[PDB]
């Protein structure tokens, strides 16, 4: 299975600087419970905003660095290298690989953050005329986690 994973406003931004607009514990919580065990295929720029693999689950890098060797990371150079990954493989963003990926995936799980934040980066247009609900969960909020936020898991029709 090819799915994206992604965190996303009411306008669609995905990230400002190089890191996320918003902080929300719950979202991070979300993302590991999906993604461990699994692979996730990332551009450079989000792996560097991260700094490291992320634990417990395969980590891959699109970029064209040749020079790319980095502990506990495997490298990709092309699309078309994700297609040779088994199990379940993630597209974990950003804005560049959503953008290539997002006609290519079986499914999506959006946390759609339900403000209007300043963002430098998007995830791309779609239209629920192309994708089913398979759920819609609202997300919790308290103390550590105050943004309105919905866990969307939509299917390609
Ligand atoms: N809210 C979210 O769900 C979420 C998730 C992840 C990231 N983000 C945000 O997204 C933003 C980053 O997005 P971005 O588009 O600027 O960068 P990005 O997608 O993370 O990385 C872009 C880099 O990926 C590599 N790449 C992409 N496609 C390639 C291809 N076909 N062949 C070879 N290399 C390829 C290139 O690396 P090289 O230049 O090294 O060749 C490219 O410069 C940040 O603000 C980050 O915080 C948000
Ligand atoms: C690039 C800034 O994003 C982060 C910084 C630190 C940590 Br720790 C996780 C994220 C992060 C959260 C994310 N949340 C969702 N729902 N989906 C993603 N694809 C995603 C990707 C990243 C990389």
């Amino acid at each position: 299975t090819l799915s994206i994973l992604v965190a996303h406003d009411l306008q669609r931004v995905i990230g400002f600087e190089n890191q996320l607009p918003w902080h929300l514990p719950n979202d991070l919580k979300h993302v590991k419970k999906l993604s461990t065990g699994h692979t996730l295929v990332m551009g450079r720029k989000t792996f560097e905003s991260i700094g490291k693999p992320l634990p417990n689950r395969r980590n891959v890098v699109l970029t064209s660095d040749t020079s790319f060797n980095v502990e506990g990371v495997d490298v990709i150079h092309s699309i078309e290298d994700i297609y040779q990954l088994p199990g379940h493989v993630f597209i974990f963003g950003g804005q560049t690989l959503f953008e290539e990926m997002i006609d290519k995936v079986d499914d999506m799980y959006i946390t759609v953050i339900e403000g209007k934040f300043r963002g430098d980066t998007f995830f791309p247009p779609y239209t629920f005329e192309d994708w089913e609900v398979a759920s819609s969960v609202e997300g919790k909020l308290d103390e550590k986690n105050t943004i309105p936020h919905t866990f969307l898991h939509l299917i390609r029709k």
